[PDB]
Protein backbone atom coordinates (compact mmCIF):
# COMPACT_ATOMS: atom_id res chain seq x y z
CA UNK A 1 0.00 0.00 0.00
CA UNK A 2 1.77 3.49 -1.51
CA UNK A 3 -0.13 6.61 -0.66
CA UNK A 4 0.56 8.68 -3.45
CA UNK A 5 -0.15 12.11 -4.16
CA UNK A 6 -2.65 12.56 -7.93
CA UNK A 7 -3.76 16.69 -6.96
CA UNK A 8 -1.88 17.67 -9.82
CA UNK A 9 -4.28 15.52 -12.10
CA UNK A 10 -7.42 16.57 -10.08
CA UNK A 11 -6.98 20.50 -11.05
CA UNK A 12 -8.24 21.69 -7.92
CA UNK A 13 -11.09 18.98 -7.49
CA UNK A 14 -11.87 17.25 -4.52
CA UNK A 15 -11.49 13.37 -4.69
CA UNK A 16 -9.21 10.27 -4.56
CA UNK A 17 -8.07 7.41 -6.71
CA UNK A 18 -7.14 4.21 -5.90
CA UNK A 19 -5.03 1.53 -9.02
CA UNK A 20 -4.66 -1.78 -7.95
CA UNK A 21 -2.50 -4.49 -9.06
CA UNK A 22 -3.31 -7.71 -8.36
CA UNK A 23 -0.26 -9.39 -9.38
CA UNK A 24 2.21 -7.81 -7.45
CA UNK A 25 -0.56 -6.58 -5.06
CA UNK A 26 0.41 -2.53 -5.10
CA UNK A 27 -1.93 -0.44 -4.06
CA UNK A 28 -1.44 3.05 -5.08
CA UNK A 29 -4.10 5.33 -2.62
CA UNK A 30 -4.76 9.22 -3.15
CA UNK A 31 -6.79 10.56 -0.20
CA UNK A 32 -7.17 7.14 1.76
CA UNK A 33 -10.35 8.49 3.80
CA UNK A 34 -12.34 9.63 0.77
CA UNK A 35 -11.11 6.14 -0.69
CA UNK A 36 -12.54 3.91 2.04
CA UNK A 37 -16.01 5.90 1.93
CA UNK A 38 -18.78 4.46 0.42
CA UNK A 39 -21.42 6.61 -1.52
CA UNK A 40 -24.11 6.08 -4.02
CA UNK A 41 -22.17 3.98 -7.26
CA UNK A 42 -24.94 5.74 -9.22
CA UNK A 43 -24.26 4.44 -13.09
CA UNK A 44 -20.97 2.89 -12.11
CA UNK A 45 -24.27 0.00 -11.15
CA UNK A 46 -24.58 -0.58 -14.91
CA UNK A 47 -21.30 -2.98 -14.38
CA UNK A 48 -23.16 -4.88 -12.29
CA UNK A 49 -26.36 -4.72 -13.31
CA UNK A 50 -25.47 -5.56 -17.14
CA UNK A 51 -24.23 -9.27 -15.27
CA UNK A 52 -27.38 -9.26 -13.48
CA UNK A 53 -29.35 -9.02 -16.41
CA UNK A 54 -27.33 -11.72 -18.46
CA UNK A 55 -26.92 -14.23 -15.98
CA UNK A 56 -30.66 -14.30 -15.38
CA UNK A 57 -31.38 -14.42 -19.40
CA UNK A 58 -33.28 -10.49 -19.05
CA UNK A 59 -30.66 -10.08 -21.96
CA UNK A 60 -28.33 -11.99 -23.70
CA UNK A 61 -25.60 -10.51 -25.92
CA UNK A 62 -24.16 -7.10 -26.57
CA UNK A 63 -27.24 -6.67 -29.55
CA UNK A 64 -30.17 -7.60 -26.84
CA UNK A 65 -32.86 -5.34 -26.77
CA UNK A 66 -35.29 -4.26 -24.15
CA UNK A 67 -38.37 -3.93 -25.79
CA UNK A 68 -38.76 0.17 -26.47
CA UNK A 69 -42.51 1.31 -25.27
CA UNK A 70 -42.53 4.92 -27.32
CA UNK A 71 -42.22 6.83 -24.13
CA UNK A 72 -40.68 10.32 -25.16
CA UNK A 73 -37.36 11.49 -23.61
CA UNK A 74 -34.89 14.32 -24.34
CA UNK A 75 -31.89 12.85 -24.89
CA UNK A 76 -32.55 11.70 -28.65
CA UNK A 77 -30.69 8.38 -28.33
CA UNK A 78 -33.16 7.05 -25.37
CA UNK A 79 -35.95 7.13 -28.24
CA UNK A 80 -35.66 3.93 -29.73
CA UNK A 81 -35.20 0.04 -29.53
CA UNK A 82 -31.80 0.53 -28.71
CA UNK A 83 -29.23 -2.70 -27.86
CA UNK A 84 -27.20 -3.61 -24.51
CA UNK A 85 -24.13 -1.82 -26.20
CA UNK A 86 -26.24 1.70 -27.21
CA UNK A 87 -27.96 1.61 -23.47
CA UNK A 88 -24.21 1.17 -21.41
CA UNK A 89 -22.46 3.62 -23.70
CA UNK A 90 -25.75 6.19 -23.67
CA UNK A 91 -26.56 5.15 -19.89
CA UNK A 92 -30.17 4.99 -20.88
CA UNK A 93 -32.27 4.77 -17.90
CA UNK A 94 -35.19 2.89 -19.21
CA UNK A 95 -33.54 0.20 -20.30
CA UNK A 96 -31.70 -0.58 -17.15
CA UNK A 97 -34.54 0.21 -14.95
CA UNK A 98 -36.89 -2.16 -17.05
CA UNK A 99 -33.98 -4.76 -16.93
CA UNK A 100 -33.64 -4.75 -13.21
CA UNK A 101 -37.59 -4.88 -12.39
CA UNK A 102 -37.74 -8.49 -14.62
CA UNK A 103 -35.13 -9.66 -11.69
CA UNK A 104 -36.57 -10.07 -8.12
CA UNK A 105 -35.06 -9.12 -5.32
CA UNK A 106 -33.58 -12.25 -3.25
CA UNK A 107 -31.45 -12.74 -6.85
CA UNK A 108 -30.00 -9.08 -6.46
CA UNK A 109 -29.74 -9.35 -3.06
CA UNK A 110 -27.81 -12.59 -3.34
CA UNK A 111 -25.47 -11.43 -6.07
CA UNK A 112 -24.24 -8.31 -4.20
CA UNK A 113 -23.87 -9.98 -1.34
CA UNK A 114 -21.43 -12.60 -3.29
CA UNK A 115 -19.75 -9.63 -4.63
CA UNK A 116 -19.52 -8.31 -1.49
CA UNK A 117 -21.22 -4.86 -3.27
CA UNK A 118 -20.70 -2.27 -0.56
CA UNK A 119 -23.23 -2.52 2.17
CA UNK A 120 -25.18 -4.73 -0.62
CA UNK A 121 -28.41 -2.49 0.93
CA UNK A 122 -31.34 -2.69 -1.69
CA UNK A 123 -34.35 -1.64 1.26
CA UNK A 124 -35.24 1.37 -1.19
CA UNK A 125 -35.75 -0.65 -4.35
CA UNK A 126 -37.79 2.19 -5.95
CA UNK A 127 -34.50 4.50 -5.28
CA UNK A 128 -35.14 8.16 -3.70
CA UNK A 129 -38.33 9.07 -5.14
CA UNK A 130 -38.56 12.41 -3.29
CA UNK A 131 -36.52 14.00 -5.96
CA UNK A 132 -39.58 13.77 -8.33
CA UNK A 133 -38.34 11.59 -10.72
CA UNK A 134 -40.94 8.42 -10.51
CA UNK A 135 -40.05 5.76 -12.38
CA UNK A 136 -36.67 7.66 -13.68
CA UNK A 137 -34.92 6.09 -10.06
CA UNK A 138 -33.50 2.98 -7.97
CA UNK A 139 -31.66 1.54 -5.00
CA UNK A 140 -28.14 2.54 -6.98
CA UNK A 141 -28.99 6.33 -7.78
CA UNK A 142 -28.40 8.12 -4.72
CA UNK A 143 -30.79 5.78 -2.71
CA UNK A 144 -30.08 3.03 0.03
CA UNK A 145 -26.70 1.06 -1.95
CA UNK A 146 -23.34 2.70 -1.51
CA UNK A 147 -19.80 1.24 -2.01
CA UNK A 148 -16.65 2.47 -1.16
CA UNK A 149 -13.61 3.16 -4.28
CA UNK A 150 -11.91 0.62 -2.59
CA UNK A 151 -14.52 -2.09 -2.88
CA UNK A 152 -15.62 -0.65 -6.69
CA UNK A 153 -12.08 -1.79 -7.00
CA UNK A 154 -12.09 -5.07 -5.40
CA UNK A 155 -15.17 -6.32 -6.93
CA UNK A 156 -13.77 -5.37 -10.21
CA UNK A 157 -10.59 -7.37 -9.84
CA UNK A 158 -12.64 -9.90 -8.60
CA UNK A 159 -15.38 -10.16 -11.84
CA UNK A 160 -12.25 -9.66 -14.78
CA UNK A 161 -9.97 -12.14 -13.14
CA UNK A 162 -12.62 -14.87 -13.22
CA UNK A 163 -13.43 -15.47 -9.62
CA UNK A 164 -17.02 -14.89 -9.56
CA UNK A 165 -19.71 -17.68 -10.99
CA UNK A 166 -20.49 -15.56 -13.68
CA UNK A 167 -20.29 -16.97 -17.21
CA UNK A 168 -16.88 -15.94 -18.91
CA UNK A 169 -19.00 -14.72 -22.10
CA UNK A 170 -20.93 -12.36 -19.76
CA UNK A 171 -17.61 -10.89 -18.67
CA UNK A 172 -16.27 -10.39 -22.19
CA UNK A 173 -19.42 -8.89 -23.40
CA UNK A 174 -19.08 -6.30 -20.47
CA UNK A 175 -15.30 -6.18 -21.25
CA UNK A 176 -16.55 -4.91 -24.86
CA UNK A 177 -18.63 -2.60 -23.82
CA UNK A 178 -16.63 -0.74 -21.23
CA UNK A 179 -13.41 -0.08 -23.46
CA UNK A 180 -12.85 2.91 -24.00
CA UNK A 181 -10.61 5.14 -26.99
CA UNK A 182 -7.83 7.21 -24.80
CA UNK A 183 -5.46 7.73 -28.28
CA UNK A 184 -3.18 5.76 -26.24
CA UNK A 185 -2.95 2.07 -28.59
CA UNK A 186 -0.08 1.39 -25.81
CA UNK A 187 -2.82 0.83 -23.20
CA UNK A 188 -6.23 -0.75 -22.87
CA UNK A 189 -8.97 1.28 -20.82
CA UNK A 190 -12.41 -0.24 -19.97
CA UNK A 191 -14.52 2.08 -17.48
CA UNK A 192 -17.88 3.42 -16.77
CA UNK A 193 -18.89 6.63 -15.33
CA UNK A 194 -21.42 7.87 -12.63
CA UNK A 195 -23.05 10.97 -11.65
CA UNK A 196 -24.74 12.00 -8.57
CA UNK A 197 -25.59 14.68 -6.26
CA UNK A 198 -25.45 13.83 -2.62
CA UNK A 199 -28.35 15.77 -1.17
CA UNK A 200 -27.86 15.33 2.70
CA UNK A 201 -24.06 17.22 2.51
CA UNK A 202 -24.67 19.06 -0.72
CA UNK A 203 -21.66 17.68 -2.39
CA UNK A 204 -21.33 15.48 -5.70
CA UNK A 205 -20.52 11.61 -6.38
CA UNK A 206 -19.05 11.68 -9.53
CA UNK A 207 -17.18 8.16 -10.44
CA UNK A 208 -14.99 6.83 -12.73
CA UNK A 209 -14.22 2.64 -12.12
CA UNK A 210 -12.58 0.26 -14.39
CA UNK A 211 -9.23 -1.02 -15.28
CA UNK A 212 -6.17 -0.58 -17.00
CA UNK A 213 -3.96 -3.29 -19.21
CA UNK A 214 -0.57 -2.13 -20.13
CA UNK A 215 2.04 -5.50 -21.19
CA UNK A 216 0.81 -8.26 -19.01
CA UNK A 217 0.40 -5.94 -15.93
CA UNK A 218 -3.40 -5.20 -15.29
CA UNK A 219 -4.70 -2.16 -12.71
CA UNK A 220 -8.06 -2.25 -11.32
CA UNK A 221 -9.27 1.78 -10.10
CA UNK A 222 -11.51 4.01 -9.10
CA UNK A 223 -11.57 7.74 -9.29
CA UNK A 224 -13.97 9.75 -7.08
CA UNK A 225 -14.52 12.95 -6.61
CA UNK A 226 -16.94 14.54 -3.46
CA UNK A 227 -16.51 18.10 -4.54
CA UNK A 228 -19.20 20.59 -3.69
CA UNK A 229 -19.54 21.89 -7.31
CA UNK A 230 -21.80 21.20 -9.21
CA UNK A 231 -20.09 21.22 -12.26
CA UNK A 232 -18.18 17.99 -11.34
CA UNK A 233 -19.46 15.01 -13.64
CA UNK A 234 -18.41 11.50 -14.59
CA UNK A 235 -17.39 12.37 -17.19
CA UNK A 236 -14.84 15.19 -15.62
CA UNK A 237 -13.46 12.71 -12.71
CA UNK A 238 -13.07 10.35 -16.31
CA UNK A 239 -10.96 13.07 -17.96
CA UNK A 240 -8.79 13.24 -14.51
CA UNK A 241 -8.65 9.51 -14.63
CA UNK A 242 -7.66 9.75 -18.26
CA UNK A 243 -4.88 12.42 -17.09
CA UNK A 244 -3.32 9.70 -14.52
CA UNK A 245 -3.27 7.25 -16.81
CA UNK A 246 -1.21 8.88 -18.60
CA UNK A 247 1.00 10.11 -16.70
CA UNK A 248 1.76 7.31 -14.14
CA UNK A 249 0.75 4.50 -15.83
CA UNK A 250 1.66 4.36 -18.95
C1 LIG B 1 -25.63 7.71 -13.87
O1 LIG B 1 -24.88 8.06 -12.96
N1 LIG B 1 -26.54 8.46 -14.35
C2 LIG B 1 -27.19 8.11 -15.60
C3 LIG B 1 -26.76 9.16 -16.62
N2 LIG B 1 -25.34 8.99 -17.03
O2 LIG B 1 -24.42 9.29 -16.08
S1 LIG B 1 -22.94 9.34 -16.45
O3 LIG B 1 -22.75 10.40 -17.69
O4 LIG B 1 -22.12 9.76 -15.35
O5 LIG B 1 -22.51 8.03 -16.86
C4 LIG B 1 -27.09 10.56 -16.11
C5 LIG B 1 -26.60 10.83 -14.69
C6 LIG B 1 -26.98 9.71 -13.72
C7 LIG B 1 -28.45 9.81 -13.38
N3 LIG B 1 -28.95 11.01 -13.12
O6 LIG B 1 -29.15 8.82 -13.33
Amino acid sequence: VNIVDYSDCFEGISGGAIFCNTKNKEYNIYNKELIETRRSPCSTFKIVSTLIGLEKGVINSKESVMGYDGTDYPNKNWNKNLSLEEAFKESCVWYYKKLINKVDAKSVQNILDDLKYGNCDISEWEGDLKNGKGHLNGFWLESSLQISPKEQVQTMAKIFEGDTNFKKEHINILRDIMAIDVNDANINVYGKTGTGFDEKNKRVDAWFVGMLEREGDTYYFAIKSDDSNKEITGPKVKEIAINIIKKYYS
